[PDB]
């Protein structure tokens, strides 16, 4: 029995809505009719559902749930769809678009666990904090080559549409799946990376391919307050297809890693999970010959007051990782030296700096200083000097420095912050040496950024995150409305244009603008400049925006803060240290020191110039903002080389609670995320269109022609969604 139609199958059991009974029949074939209102009008986020009980020409009364009338003009009523719609698959369906409606829809879908819906051409889904049995093999099967309409919402069933669009119309394509922090994006991207596996799969690659994930999460994922899983590096991944449409191999490219919480985290966050998986699992012999102990033993693990996670076993995840470096092919030399980087790393954390005779610092004692050592291999007495008297040019004279306690200890830092780093993209190189074997015929890009955050503190780490979250915020809006609307100029369809109210670019150029300069702009140019300091770093971003630039804010009420106001809301950033993170120096005599190592992966992050090199932009090393921007910028141009498939996630709660949707909360989302305004230009407008000539040849004016359905062009027939599909 095919699982699709057999109401006693998993697949009916955990996709479709279950069957309403003899009461609700009742209900839905009432001729009542009724309204969506707010009981405090200052909260407009909290509905309740009333009764029209009477109309006129351009009003409505209705009774409240308390029992007393209210009127309200027909323009402004949210009516409540009739109740045959809760549940719907497809929101693009409903008789009344309005906001309480399709929250209404998205939580009856909700409390059936029934996370995923479309919203006409992109799919919404709605985080779930709990397990749900949809990702099996037997589910990828039923999925496997069905058209969307024929069944039920799926990250699969989007994964199989864009697989299809890529056999059919030789072209590239890519799965963005956008939201804030912990909305469910690394989740859903490893469901679509198993998917594609699958289906197009022939092996060993596909689960090498598979395995690259815990090796890439244990090293760069970490406990925020707002995830405990937190991805702190964005990623792109290209699964590279043959001309035959076979899987033929991967490529990753990461962004930016938040090299800071290596030796920094707020209270109640944890480092990043390797370094407690390493501690917790290691072998009595290992913890021997690595001089290990317990987390609280380590200034880096022992701050934040957390070292464990609520349901995660540090030892087991420590397993996985393991198995999963053998499976991708990391020799047992190279595993210990990766964990012998992550020992030296706590051990460096732990030399103690103090003062000496003068200003000058010294180190006491030297058992942290000598096991560092031993296991990076390099020699204690040229270590010892290059963190406390690094030589540098005074012209062209050589001057021996003697830094402070606080110099000393950030320059400790700014090693371990290169060492981790640097190994990070190691990991990267070597996993992709095994997973690309072959010139790819196409490609669809998964796309997994960090997403939008906020916390008490925000640094340079989360203006980078959040200008990435609102240049893929634009590229939505880019093709959903503005290039849709510009066709339909272009071919006089007699379209009536419509402002959607949805646009970043302002805030964009805020951010990355260069005449007039934006505020990455003008931190390059303090950076550079001798005499500048994180005063006059603010004083100069406030000179150039504040009462000048609508998306910008100097505050009443701190000296060193400014405000942004982002499509996600209004973010106050702290621009202490900015300057040193833009320029992220690091000693040359510490270069010196490790470039001697006598272990094998420590002399490569030290040697290899893709690893350890660092582009010159005229006199000075190009900075952190400028790269990044670059990146940024190149990956939105391969963006534009494909076919885009949307996928937008939502946070219930800020709470990571299973159960329990928050009204303020996911509605901030949908009004943010423009998808009811997605929802909109899917009815009123024409997807799909083919030039008349093209159209003859498979299914010239004359020779192509229910009128409604489709209309003629300059040069193309343009149909509404039912059309186009169901002729073919
Ligand atoms: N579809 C899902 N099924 C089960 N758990 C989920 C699902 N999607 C999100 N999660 C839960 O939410 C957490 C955070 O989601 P994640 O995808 O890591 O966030 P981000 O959007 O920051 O990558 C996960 O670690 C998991 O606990
Ligand atoms: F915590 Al995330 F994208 F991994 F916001
Ligand atoms: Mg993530």
């Amino acid at each position: 029995m095919n699982p699709i139609h057999d109401r006693t199958s998993d697949y009916h059991k955990y996709l479709k809505v279950k069957q309403g009974d003899s009461d609700l029949f009742k209900l839905t074939v009432s001729d009542k009719r009724y309204i969506w209102y707010n009981p405090d009008p200052k909260e407009r986020d909290s509905y309740e559902c009333g009764e029209i009980v009477s109309e006129t020409s351009d009003s409505f009364t209705f009774k409240t749930v308390d029992g007393q009338d209210r009127q309200v003009k027909k323009d402004d009523a949210n009516q409540r769809n009739p109740i045959k719609f809760d549940g719907v698959e497809d929101m693009s369906e409903l008789s009344y678009l309005n906001e309480p409606a399709v929250f209404h829809n998205l939580r009856v879908r909700y409390n059936q666990d029934l996370i995923y819906t479309y919203s006409g051409l992109f799919l919404v889904a709605v985080n779930p904090f709990k397990r749900i049995p949809i990702y099996t093999q037997e589910m990828v099967d039923i999925f496997k080559g069905r058209r969307r309409n024929e069944v039920a919402p799926h990250i699969f069933a989007i994964s199989d549409v864009a697989y299809r669009s890529m056999l059919d119309d030789r072209q590239n394509q890519s799965l963005l799946i956008t939201g804030e922090s912990g909305a469910g994006k690394t989740e859903n991207t490893k469901k679509v990376i198993q998917y594609l596996a699958s289906v197009a799969g022939r092996g060993v690659l596909e689960q090498q391919i598979l395995q690259a994930n815990p090796i890439l999460e244990a090293f760069g994922n970490a406990k925020t307050t707002r995830n405990n899983n937190s991805s702190r590096f964005g990623k792109f991944i290209e699964i590279q297809f043959n001309s035959a449409g076979f899987i033929s191999g991967a490529s990753i490219q990461s962004y930016l890693l938040e090299k800071s919480r290596v030796v920094f985290q707020s209270e109640t966050e944890r480092n990043y999970h390797i370094f407690y998986q390493l501690l917790a699992g290691a072998t009595a012999e290992e913890k021997k010959a690595l001089h290990l102990a317990g987390p609280e033993s380590f200034n880096y693990l022992n701050q934040s007051g957390c070292v464990d996670i609520k349901g995660v076993s540090d030892s087991e995840e420590f397993k996985i990782t393991r198995q999963a470096m053998d499976i991708v092919g990391f020799s047992q030399e190279e595993q210990m030296s990766i964990f012998k980087i992550i020992a030296g790393i706590l051990h460096l954390g732990n030399i103690k700096f103090e003062k000496g005779a003068g200003e000058g610092a010294v180190l006491k004692d030297k058992t942290a200083l000598n096991a560092a050592s031993t296991v990076f291999g390099v020699n204690p007495s040229v270590l010892e000097k290059a963190l406390m008297e690094p030589r540098i040019l005074a012209g062209r004279d050589l001057v021996a420095q003697h830094l402070n306690v606080e110099k000393s200890s950030s320059s400790r830092d700014a090693l371990v912050k290169a060492l981790y780093g640097r190994l990070f993209l190691w990991l990267v190189k070597k996993i992709n040496n095994v997973l690309c074997q072959e010139r790819k015929a196409y490609f669809i890009g998964v796309l997994d950024i960090y997403g939008f955050e906020i916390f008490k503190v925000n640094s340079f780490e989360q203006l980078c995150i959040n200008y990435t979250n609102e240049k893929l915020q634009q590229f939505f809006n880019h093709h959903m409305f503005k290039l849709e609307q510009e066709e339909y100029l272009k071919e006089k369809i007699n379209w009536t244009f419509i402002d959607f109210g949805l646009d970043s670019q302002a805030t964009i150029d805020l951010i990355d603008g260069r005449q007039p300069p934006g505020i990455l702009a003008l931190l390059d140019e303090q950076s550079v400049f001798p005499n500048a300091t994180d005063n006059t770093l603010i004083t100069k971003l406030h000179s150039h925006f504040s009462k000048k630039n609508a998306k910008y804010e100097e505050p009443r009420f701190s000296k060193t803060e400014f405000g942004v106001t982002h499509y996600a809301g209004q973010v106050m950033y702290e621009i202490q240290d900015w300057l040193e993170k833009n320029k992220d120096p690091l000693q040359q005599d510490l270069e010196l020191c490790f470039k001697d190592s006598s272990d094998n992966v420590v002399t490569k992050l030290f040697n290899d110039p893709n690893i350890a090199s660092r582009a010159k932009k005229g006199a000075n090393f190009i900075t952190v903002a400028a790269q990044y921007k670059e990146q940024l910028a190149s990956l939105m141009a391969t963006l534009e080389t494909t076919n885009p498939h949307f996928v937008r996630c939502i946070i219930p709660n800020n709470k990571q609670l299973p159960a329990k949707l928050e009204d303020k909360v996911v509605l901030d989302q949908l009004r943010c995320n423009g998808v009811l305004e997605g929802i909109r230009i899917t009815r009123k407008g024409f997807p799909n269109r083919i030039i008349y000539a093209d159209f003859v040849k498979r299914y010239s004016q004359k020779a192509t022609d229910d009128p409604e359905q489709y209309r003629f062009g300059i040069t193309k027939i343009f149909f509404r969604a039912g059309q186009l599909a169901r002729i073919e």
